[PDB]
């Protein structure tokens, strides 16, 4: 009767964490919104009116457009997609379960082969975040093992859930921070946007506002897409840490809480 | 010393089943990217010819579309963000870790509120999760120890891994397909494209290209938001608890090949 009592209350205080949240982005955002469809209607009336077009020839040149747009046409010079290094990016946003979207299958046959890739590989994706979760866990508790006994001359001493969180946290901040320090002068954008992307990508999420390393010349084009890989894969471990990490203190204040209830 | 083997293993394995991803990918994909990319510089070009236009002032028009666009500006009349229920269903993107990219924060104040709010919601999220797998293996148990009790007169009764993924594969592939017969009269789709599309937002991938329930008018469009919810929620449910399932059949296969090796 426990077990069912704590899953109750888990579900009511996740309901009223969804709607508080909905309340509090709707009036943060939604006067930005109605002043960008009036600028855009302003620009689109200008330029019907200077060129005396029609408005449904241009209603077909756009959706042309958003068929072309999605096809992987954009107005920006881009990197091809669908060869061997953007097929590569692909497979390695699906395995993830990142998915930017701004590669996507078209054909039948590319979507059956996703289905079958995807599911025989998120899994093994996760197992491998489990394992290095453990191994960092074991290698933290031997440094403090070894710490000790060499302060001492001057198994068992595995450390509580605060420790860990704190170390993730702390380098979780870090690995942001140097990812940023990076894709400010390679691709012009502010510091801010750079944090921004990083935990957007980092915690599996995905926009796909923000995307990286797509402008078909980037200098040495070499080392670059070797550090977007390192940064991104040790990011994203990071953060899946972290998330393990806060769900076990979640489910014990919970455990304190219907036990306080009586 | 067989937990870093362990870890070696999985990480080469890994390694090459995205390399053989990847090509099979880019030969199935690469040349409708060509025709489709052909296909629209025709359209440009005949339209460019017949409106006497240059092509300069095309390229700024279609810049300010782009802008337009990443707000919420689509061309068949899609339903507002950010007004109450966008908010709702944006909030509920975010804290399953689905982020179909159709509504995204573009003011400071709105990014930083998302990292926090994200922050304290995905844990508690995957702590549901959790809790609903345990639940469901404890009723597994339950009513296959009363069936036996029950054939008889004519705790330790945990079921196996493989019994446990067989039922989940079955309710998942159940789940599928009764939401397809859904989407499919309502919105114009074809039946795969449905099954594709739950697949895409069951296993919290979320490309984007295909989202459901808005075009600003789904008749009586009271209920078909509430079955939305409640099948977008049970097909994640079903399909974390299988992905959890096979990495434990597979992390068992892992340590068979290590222990046949010598
Ligand atoms: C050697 C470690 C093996 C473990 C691999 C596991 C998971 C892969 C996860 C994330 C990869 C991020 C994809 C980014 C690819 C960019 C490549 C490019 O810019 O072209
Ligand atoms: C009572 C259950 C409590 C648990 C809730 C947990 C997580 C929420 C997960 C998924 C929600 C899917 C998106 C909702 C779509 C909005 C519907 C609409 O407006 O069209
Ligand atoms: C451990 C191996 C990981 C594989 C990393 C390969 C990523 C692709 C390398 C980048 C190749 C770009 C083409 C080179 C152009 C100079
Ligand atoms: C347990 C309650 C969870 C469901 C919360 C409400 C679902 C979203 C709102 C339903 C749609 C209302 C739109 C009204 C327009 C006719
Ligand atoms: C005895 C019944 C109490 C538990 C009911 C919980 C309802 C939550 C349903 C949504 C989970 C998919
Ligand atoms: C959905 C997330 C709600 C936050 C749960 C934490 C509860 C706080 C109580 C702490 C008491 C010690
Ligand atoms: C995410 C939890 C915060 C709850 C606070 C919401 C109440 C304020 C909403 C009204 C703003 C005008
Ligand atoms: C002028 C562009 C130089 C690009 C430098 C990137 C090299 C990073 C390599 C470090 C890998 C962790
Ligand atoms: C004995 C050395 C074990 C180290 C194994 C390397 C595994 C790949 C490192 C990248 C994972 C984040
Ligand atoms: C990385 C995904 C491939 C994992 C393959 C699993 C091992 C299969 C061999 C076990 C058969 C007894
Ligand atoms: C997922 C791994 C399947 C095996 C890949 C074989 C690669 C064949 C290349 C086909 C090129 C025509
Ligand atoms: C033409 C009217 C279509 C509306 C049907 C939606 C009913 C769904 C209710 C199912 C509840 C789980
Ligand atoms: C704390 C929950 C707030 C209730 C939703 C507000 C609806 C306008
Ligand atoms: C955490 C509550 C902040 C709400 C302020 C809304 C800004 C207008
Ligand atoms: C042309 C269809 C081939 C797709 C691969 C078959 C799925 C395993
Ligand atoms: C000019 C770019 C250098 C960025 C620093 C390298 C990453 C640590
Ligand atoms: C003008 C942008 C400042 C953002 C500060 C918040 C960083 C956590
Ligand atoms: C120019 C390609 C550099 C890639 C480095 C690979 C070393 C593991
Ligand atoms: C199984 C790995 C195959 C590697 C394919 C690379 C072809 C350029
Ligand atoms: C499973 C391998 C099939 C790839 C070849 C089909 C594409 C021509
Ligand atoms: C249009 C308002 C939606 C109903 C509010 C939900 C409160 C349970
Ligand atoms: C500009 C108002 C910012 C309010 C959110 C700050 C994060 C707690
Ligand atoms: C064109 C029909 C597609 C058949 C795919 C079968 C899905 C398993
Ligand atoms: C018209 C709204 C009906 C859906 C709400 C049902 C409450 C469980
Ligand atoms: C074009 C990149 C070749 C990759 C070999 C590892
Ligand atoms: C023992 C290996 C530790 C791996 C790198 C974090
Ligand atoms: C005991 C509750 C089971 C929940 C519904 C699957
Ligand atoms: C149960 C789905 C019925 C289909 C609505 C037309
Ligand atoms: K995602
Ligand atoms: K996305
Ligand atoms: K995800």
């Amino acid at each position: 009767n426990e077990d069912n009592a704590r899953f109750l209350l888990l579900a009511a205080l996740i309901v009223l964490y969804l709607l508080g949240g909905a309340a509090v982005f709707s009036a943060l955002e939604l006067a930005h919104e109605r002043q960008a469809k009036q600028r855009w209607e302003e620009r689109l009336a200008q330029f019907s009116r200077g060129h005396q077009l029609s408005r449904d020839e241009l209603r077909g040149f756009l959706r042309h457009y958003e068929e072309a747009t999605r096809a992987g046409i954009r107005v920006d010079n881009v990197r091809p997609r669908w060869d061997f290094t953007g097929a590569f990016y692909f497979v390695g946003t699906v395995v993830s379960t990142i998915g930017f979207g701004m590669t996507t299958p078209a054909t039948v046959g590319g979507k059956i082969f996703l289905i079958f890739y995807g599911l025989v590989g998120c899994s093994s994706t996760i197992l491998f975040f489990n394992l290095f979760l453990e191994r960092l866990i074991t290698i933290i508790a031997y440094i403090m093992k070894s710490c000790h006994q060499r302060q001492l001359r001057r198994a068992g001493w595995k450390p509580s859930v605060y420790y860990v969180m704190l170390i993730l946290c702390t380098a979780s901040i870090l690995i942001s921070c140097c990812a940023s320090a990076m894709y400010t002068p390679i691709e012009g954008w502010s510091y801010f946007d750079s944090l921004y992307f990083c935990f957007v990508a980092f915690s599996t999420i995905g926009f796909g506002d923000l995307v990286s390393s797509q402008n078909a010349h980037y200098e040495s084009q070499g080392l670059y897409r070797f550090a977007n890989f390192v940064f991104i894969l040790m990011g994203v471990c990071c953060i899946y840490s972290l998330f393990n990490v806060i769900s076990i203190l979640i489910k014990q204040s919970l455990n304190w809480i219907l036990r306080k209830m009586d």
